[PDB]
């Protein structure tokens, strides 16, 4: 119970750590604040049913990854051919981590299960991290991608709850 949830922290806070420099110190607010707030939920039980999901994307996040950008470059192969953003290893290892960076994010806001927080601080610090990277090649693409792969996890049952939480971060990007 609080182990497994520890795990979660866990590994939000080793996402802030390592992406801090370049999500920019905007971001990194926002993020520590969510984390917070994810601590204050769960010390008085508020919206504990989506753990058990956001555990299971978290201890898959690299399948997911993975998953989802060999799904995104064969719907759209300029991206990794020659000529392509994402064919020099530089910018496509910057376009995986960025991608890897934005489902923890997107889990971060899954596992408060309210939209509230989730539009005045996990959007914000969405927003301000997308702001920070610059140009992140096929950005909306690439959450449609991390949403099928994810669901792609997931029972019927779990995936008609986990969708509107994607759905609701790849509207709001516009």
């Amino acid at each position: 119970g609080s182990e497994d949830f520890q795990y979660a922290i866990d590994m939000f806070k080793k996402f802030i750590e390592e992406a801090a420099a370049s999500m920019g110190p905007e971001a990194v607010k926002y993020a520590k604040e969510f984390l917070k707030l994810l601590k204050e939920y769960h010390k008085n039980g508020i919206n504990n049913r989506l753990l058990k999901i956001a555990l299971l994307l978290l201890r898959n996040q690299k399948k997911i990854v993975d998953k989802a950008s060999q799904d995104l470059w064969r719907r759209h192969p300029e991206l990794i051919a020659p000529g392509g953003i994402a064919f020099s290893q530089r910018d496509r290892a910057l376009c995986l981590r960025d991608y890897g960076w934005f489902l923890i994010l997107i889990v971060m806001c899954l596992v408060s299960g309210d939209k509230g927080p989730i539009e005045k601080i996990g959007l914000k610090c969405i927003r301000e991290m997308y702001n920070s990277l610059g140009v992140v090649p096929a950005m909306m693409e690439s959450i449609r991608c991390l949403k099928e792969a994810s669901l792609s996890l997931l029972d019927e049952e779990d995936a008609n709850e986990t969708a509107p939480y994607f759905d609701y971060i790849i509207k709001a990007m516009s």
